[PDB]
């Protein structure tokens, strides 16, 4: 019979894992050639969407969490070597180090704090919801550096607030064995998206 602490740190340990695959397959993707990279813009953009549509209550398997992280990762390689490029390969390691720390946490005091986040829920899908449209937007009318950072710190505060959400719901609400893998993928696209976020702004703030 599982408990509170053992589904959490299920979901906690594969959510590890999904990081260390995306990082081999990020390894990976350096050797994609350019011309078979997708653009930036599209890249990006397309992470903000997977984050919203992974988010369904649909028991997925450990199969599709764990390639979809595989695949995902070797698919970020384009933005993280254009970031690189404009700012040094040192920026990586600051968004990633960033990522951690704020994950690490706003997700420990949402997985123990005594409030019930729950009505955040609607307010959270709008705002992914509309960093999406502006993304797409991006796409066809590209946006200047300096509207490009207010969309990133927005994009921070949005999936900053998930994370703290997430663990914060996992805690509350009734979450079988079943449902460990899609919490740890959300837990993953919160990371991942956090990540692109603080890539974006502190590359392009030291470009
Ligand atoms: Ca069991
Ligand atoms: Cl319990
Ligand atoms: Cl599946
Ligand atoms: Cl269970």
């Amino acid at each position: 019979h599982e408990s509170k602490q053992s589904i959490m740190q299920r979901i906690l340990t594969v959510f590890v894992f999904t990081l260390l695959i995306a990082t081999v397959g990020l390894f990976i993707g350096q050797f994609v050639p350019v011309a078979l990279m997708l653009p930036l813009s599209i890249l990006e953009v397309a992470m903000i969407i997977l984050a919203f549509w992974m988010r369904r209550r649909k028991a997925v398997g450990y199969a599709f969490v764990y390639t979809f992280a595989f695949v995902s990762g070797i698919t970020l390689f384009p933005i993280v070597s254009h970031y690189a490029s404009i700012a040094g390969a040192y920026v990586v390691l600051e968004a990633f180090g960033s990522t951690f720390v704020i994950f690490a946490v706003l997700g420990t005091i949402g997985a123990k704090m005594k409030k019930d986040l729950s009505f955040l829920w609607s307010f959270l899908l709008v705002a992914v919801l509309a960093l999406a449209v502006v993304g797409i937007f991006n796409i066809f009318s590209p946006l200047n550096s300096a509207a490009m950072m207010a969309y990133s710190v927005i994009g921070t505060i949005v999936f900053s607030l998930y994370i703290l959400y997430d663990l914060n719901q996992i805690k509350h609400r009734h979450i079988t064995e079943d449902l460990i893998p899609v919490m740890a993928l959300s837990l993953y696209l919160d990371f991942i998206n956090l990540f692109i976020n603080l890539l974006r702004f502190f590359g392009i703030l030291s470009s």
